[PDB]
């Protein structure tokens, strides 16, 4: 396990960006010092069903699609200062690149508009 640390890597890489993104932090109510300094947490789908295998734990649904790129569809949940948030990242593995390319990545926070940390190629160049 964890040998395919891509999800593991991406989780940390994805989570770091979302945790530290001001926009997301604002969504996450990440105002440190508001009531002392509060703690954030990040993990895959929590109690969704039973225990660990529930829905989407910290994983990327590895698909080696027609693209010729491994597709990383990864979601994880985080605890904000005041809310519990869900983070969804779509990455693709180039070929021999160190990390997969991030196509899209966004944060789902209850009561907050889904924030797109990373914008997918929504329009084909022209738009």
């Amino acid at each position: 396990g964890a040998m395919g640390s891509g999800d593991t890597q991406l989780f940390n890489r994805a989570v770091s960006m979302v945790e530290k993104n001001k926009d997301i932090r604002s969504l996450l109510q990440c105002d440190d010092g508001i009531t002392g300094k509060e703690r954030l947490k990040a993990y895959g789908e929590l109690i969704t069903n039973d225990k660990w295998t529930r829905n989407r734990p910290i994983v990327s649904t590895k698909k080696l699609d027609k693209e010729g790129r491994t597709h990383h569809y990864m979601r994880f949940h985080v605890e904000s200062k005041k809310k519990i948030a869900l983070v969804h990242l779509e990455a693709k593995e180039s070929k021999q690149n160190y990390q997969p390319d991030f196509i899209n990545m966004y944060v789902d926070v209850p009561g907050e508009k889904r924030y797109y940390l990373i914008k997918p190629k929504l329009h084909p160049v022209s738009n």
